[PDB]
């Protein structure tokens, strides 16, 4: 069952920008210590773009030995190429992750003909894991209609979607096209409107340091605590909105420095450090993460 | 009182020949008070407004007054790109009796925010005292606020309400958390359900004069912390969304009306075409699973 | 000229202080281009504030232009509303005045199908009751994205003899010319005006050629002669000037440079419209003159 | 002459064999058949050579097997842009070692970067270029970033910035870029306006069609300094009847398709996820080839 709140996980680095073992391990750790469903790895949030497909497969391979087993594992493996996509989905399928996932390749403008393709190649070489389709058109630029993305989401393999995208209109009309489709929130933000248009779950970003606020939401919809999903989502926002200012990603693994989860915050070029004027606020929020849970 | 609620966005009946319909025009103003909506919203983009005259849209406010002044609340679009245009009908509805006015961004022309601001003030100042519901509807306006841009609206002297129809529900919540008494209404028909959980208060929509109880009924779920009827109502909506899109939302509307004995000719006004004829089996369909279902 | 080809000015609309039309100022304005050696105007359009003008108000606009050149340079009456009623009675109108043509922008706000497009401007056209249409092409502010198909339906329509082009996509300028090798074409962006003819207009409307059309049929010259240098000088010119009407907002900017002039009177635009920031007159004073000294 | 970047150059393809692999003996074809039709200089690494479906190693392997071709002949850019400053910092260094004349880096993708971002990112790769010019990158199309005229002034205002690749439509900014800076070296980036790019302000031109018909272009050039607007004209209209139907097969694979019948390219493949081309426009493109061939 691919059905659940799973964290977008992050990427730590050292100081010269090469990956951080012993702050990896101590993610995925942290993350299972927090009750999340699983993670999905190697996407966006893991700087998956400003690695080399050998960086991305010592991730995933580190990620499946901290937690294969304990927890849900979804490899994103998709890359513009669908060649180097596939020997992703191959390692991903030997790593022993649970499910392979894609973002619809970009830069160059492909065909729906193409894209279909692209999914179906990777499926073959995901040999057995279910496909997670990747709907992402604010970063990827490929703005799929809905019946491309039926005719996605049904191909063969396939067995989830993340959706990234803010039009819960078509998210609706995703659920009542998918009644047993697994269907993840994308955007952290609007993660209880989400729910309530027809996604059954979520994957964001955010959950690396606040996804308790997620599974509660869940449990508030679930028991009709309307007025108690709606304070989850604001306090959520509120981050959220510091985030957005600070720069998502390096401003979480600030936040998971403080925690002192992550050794060293930075992320890779062209990232930018964090501005300082941002600290106070990022500290305060460690601290009230932290107190919380 | 105040603003809150679900206010059906009023269609503008015509006769054969394209001229205003005053007998279906207050039938369907009735119909609508029959149904339970809180307020009507007049002059928009669903009355077509934008293919009427300054004096054909002071006709229909003059008439949707008579009819429901005192009844329920009523809420005035004035808006045209002209401001002058905008004033006359704002200086109208306050004699019409209106609860409040309206105004889109003005549109077509690139106007600076600045430009945009005092529309805003011009116009409040004619309606003489009439709150203004600020109108923010990119997809048709082609004019883009930032959210700053939007709280700058929002808090300009003399508006009390905002009509959002974005589909955008970030920003829904974040005007919300912004301003925790500001009337909220969530544009979008078919996100309703998801615009009230993000912080919208009620609700302006087209739909609402075919079937504006489903649309209480979400609120009233939402409200008992009933999240599956939310859900399902919200469907039901979208199901017939879904046919309004194919068929042409306004001209839809009308067909339905009419097979509800509503609306004696279901014509939009040209550059509207007529609807495709195929598509009036599903029409009478649901004209009466709706008649049925209330 | 018999045929609708040329550099036709997109005339603004001098209002008095009270926001009313200032008859003495348009008709001194219709001179004034009529001097400048300018092939014609079209009238009630985007830059004549058409938009912030009632019916009548458009009507007659119209009227008084006619009255000033009819018979001395062509005249085209954009006559464009969202209604297609209010369009035909404009149309009716031109007729009346004896205008040379009509011209429609795509109807904007709602969105409406290419079918409800094509029945607009067959409509139109009807009212027009034999004056040719001059379908108008500008997406940056109907909100109308026409495939390059159903631009060749829409000049391919009976009644229509040209297209007011107002898109930067100059690839496409040339497709249209591929397929249309008479077709009159307008260039609509004033500031690639060149490039617009290098890439097939023959021709141009414009709402800068009130303070400076002599620089444009310049350019047509310069081209014609092969006299590359001069066209690209003229537009660089011409574009300096744009940079700062973008700046100081095109159609106050341009009455205001008018009333250095001595042509319009009020130099203000309809509201929304704001005032001219003070900031700003010394530019467009010293612009004033400059072209003064030029003629 | 021995610096100068201006000119017409062809944005490079990579051809690949069946197996997709790199076709050294085509590719080195392809590099003398562009140096036989008199073009200034080769853009190579870019989106024509299909670089962001190749490995760092493959975009190096490309980068040396030309400069061995060309090195000399005519002006070499290599274009080592990555989302990654890193990895673009290392074909930089790559560029340099091998003898390019300069450099050029697409501003970074799908990730929404900050302007300073994208300013540090050109900087750092400017440093490993270690003396050779940047040149740089302008494509919203395709890389999703979308510059202010003030931002590109400020990016081709950076130490070590020599040129601008202005892969846009839009001729009034082309114009406003060439008015800031008189002295600037600027390609027009896409073919069908070639022409009037260069009236509104381009010096010059990179694109992918050029590998078939760069003496077109450069057809051009010579017309407009004549003064010959007519003939101008007809040959950007030759131009746009073959980039129409380059749109409808496919860019990159129906440019590979005419260079394969004109005996250049082994075999016409482009990496997955592209496709192969259509079969029912074969016949206009061997006809093409044709044409093209007795045209040169």
């Amino acid at each position: 069952n691919l059905r659940g709140v799973m964290a977008a996980l992050l990427t730590p680095f050292d100081q010269q920008q090469a990956l951080d073992k012993a702050s990896l391990r101590r993610l995925v750790q942290f993350n299972i210590q927090q009750g999340i469903d699983g993670l999905y790895v190697g996407g966006s949030t893991g700087e998956a773009f400003v690695q080399s497909l050998s960086e991305r497969e010592q991730v995933l391979e580190i990620v499946a030995e901290e937690a294969k087993g304990k927890i849900k594992l979804i490899a994103h493996v998709g890359c513009v190429s669908t060649a180097e996509s596939q020997q992703l989905a191959a390692s991903a399928k030997r790593y022993g992750f649970d499910a392979v996932s894609a973002v619809t390749p970009f830069y160059y403008p492909f065909s729906f003909e193409e894209h279909c393709d692209h999914y179906r190649a990777i499926i073959d070489s995901a040999d057995g894991l279910p496909m997670v389709v990747y709907n992402i058109p604010a970063l990827s630029g490929v703005k799929l209609t809905l019946d491309q993305i039926n005719t996605l989401v049904t191909l063969p393999g396939v067995g989830a979607l993340k959706q990234t995208s803010g039009d819960l209109y078509q998210m609706e009309q995703i659920r009542r096209e998918h009644p047993d489709l697994v269907l993840y929130n994308g955007y952290d933000e609007i993660f209880a409107s989400g729910l309530l248009a027809g996604a059954d779950g979520g994957i964001g970003s955010t959950y690396n340091i606040m996804g308790w606020r997620y599974q509660g939401i869940v449990k508030a919809l679930k028991e009709g605590d309307i007025q108690t999903a709606q304070k989850l989502q604001t306090e959520c926002n509120k981050v959220i909105d510091l985030l957005i200012k600070t720069g998502i990603f390096r401003g979480l693994k600030t936040v998971l420095h403080y925690m002192d989860v992550i050794s060293v915050p930075l992320c890779r070029k062209p990232f930018g450090p964090v501005d300082e004027k941002y600290l106070p606020e990022l500290k305060a929020l460690a601290q009230q993460l932290m107190q919380e849970r």
